[PDB]
């Protein structure tokens, strides 16, 4: 049923694990595959991690006043994965560099003896995950890692506005075409213009692989973490005719994530969440 049968003397028992957070805005899907090989010396367990990151941009009125209106945005989004357990260690992940890409589809295949590696276009291993998501305007790159953890920032990057190219930092990316309005709204670009990690937010699907050593203890667990660092822009209304200009607070709001912590048993293949913020 959830056990697939990949070579001769090997398999791998799949389970899967669903936690949201009203709190945070977060669902995390976890794929939990199970490595089952008798040519390979070592546990070994592929973790695919996916769900979603609301991007939560609001649009508010600044204080008392009719002129100045803000966003709050996300400017990056985080996916993080760690273990305590000193026996375990963090073999692979997937993406491994900064990448640009709009769409970033990569794959991490394994054959019988341990060995993993990364497919071209299409490849035939014994067993193989693919990762597939979206990051327009945004880029892609690891912040942190070693043997126990792994840390990507999805940060925004390069935007096509009305005056020409931007980048991520520029304090005008975003501002609107409607300076007369009462409308928070108004004062930004409308959805059409925006990217989906920012009207709407992100669908990570990420790849790490870890291996335990056999025998040195039946429990292992991981904390797995989804967030955002938002930043926020003031539009404030210039007045010939009125315009709409922006200053930017740059990480207004860092590491608003939302950790879960899941145990593995490596001789049931059962899942467990331990905890949660």
């Amino acid at each position: 049923n959830n056990i697939e049968n990949i070579g001769d003397g090997a398999e791998v028992v799949k389970r899967t694990e669903d936690t949201s957070s009203d709190k945070w805005g977060v669902t995390q899907n976890i794929q939990f595959d199970f490595v089952k090989d008798k040519k390979y010396n070592k546990d070994a367990l592929i973790l695919k991690m996916q769900g979603f990151i609301n991007s939560k941009t609001t649009y508010y009125n600044y204080k008392n006043t009719d002129h100045i209106k803000a966003m709050r945005w996300p400017f990056q989004y985080n996916i993080g994965l760690k273990t305590n357990d000193p026996n375990v260690d963090l073999i692979n992940y997937l993406p491994k560099n900064k990448i640009d890409s709009v769409n970033v589809s990569q794959t991490l295949g394994y054959n019988i003896g341990g060995n993993f590696n990364s497919g071209p276009g299409n490849g035939s291993f014994n067993y193989s995950k693919t990762i597939s998501y979206n990051q327009q305007n945004y880029i892609s790159e690891v912040e942190h890692q070693n043997s126990k953890s792994v840390q990507w920032g999805i940060k925004a990057n390069s935007f096509i506005t009305s005056l020409g190219k931007m980048s991520g930092h520029d304090p005008n990316l975003f501002v609107g075409y409607k300076p007369y309005s009462q409308n928070p709204r108004d004062y930004f670009v409308p959805d059409n213009e925006l990217p989906p990690l920012v009207h709407s937010g992100f669908n990570p699907s990420f790849i790490a692989t870890v291996s335990h050593e056999k025998g040195s203890g039946d429990t292992s667990e991981f904390e797995i973490t989804y967030g955002r660092n938002m930043d926020v822009t003031h539009a404030t209304r210039r007045t010939g005719n009125s315009y709409l200009e922006g200053s930017r607070i740059h990480n207004a709001f860092v590491n608003r994530n939302y950790t879960v912590k899941y145990e593995v048993n490596w001789k049931t293949h059962e899942i467990k969440v331990k905890g949660h913020n």
